[PDB]
């Protein structure tokens, strides 16, 4: 739809600090903070996946719109994922351990916006088309 696409990152703004509130390792912050990836978004009927590739970690998700999922993300974590639309927004939010985070994505003029949010850290990532 309007996500279906091929985006490159090209801004970040506190995706350290989310990173640490998630509680990332310094390892694994490292290899996040300078990254630039991509992000392949598809849909195939009911089913949409995101794939996030760069050149020390890639990862991938499929899903329904409303269906939980398991997943494992970037940085390891094992959590359980919603995905809706709501106005125009895909909205994440995933849980594990009695913690949340949500990730959303939007469309906004030439860029793909995204809001990471944990506790009081907000991350703003913005991609353009490849
Ligand atoms: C791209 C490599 C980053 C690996 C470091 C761990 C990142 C975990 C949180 C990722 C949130 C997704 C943000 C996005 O899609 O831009």
């Amino acid at each position: 739809d309007a996500f279906v696409g091929t985006w490159k990152l090209v801004s970040s703004e506190n995706f350290d600090d989310y990173m640490k509130e998630l509680g990332v390792g310094f390892a694994t912050r490292k290899m996040g903070g300078m990254a630039k990836p991509n992000c392949i978004i598809s849909v195939n009927g009911d089913v949409i996946t995101i794939k996030t590739e760069s050149t020390l970690k890639n990862t991938e998700i499929s899903f329904i719109l409303g269906q939980e999922f398991d997943e494992v993300t970037a940085d390891d974590r094992k959590v359980k994922s919603t995905i809706t639309l709501d106005g125009g927004v895909l909205v994440q939010v995933q849980k594990w351990d009695g913690k949340s985070t949500t990730i959303k994505r939007k469309r906004e003029d030439d860029k793909l916006v995204v809001e990471c949010v944990m506790k009081g850290v907000t991350c703003t990532r913005v991609y353009e088309r490849a």
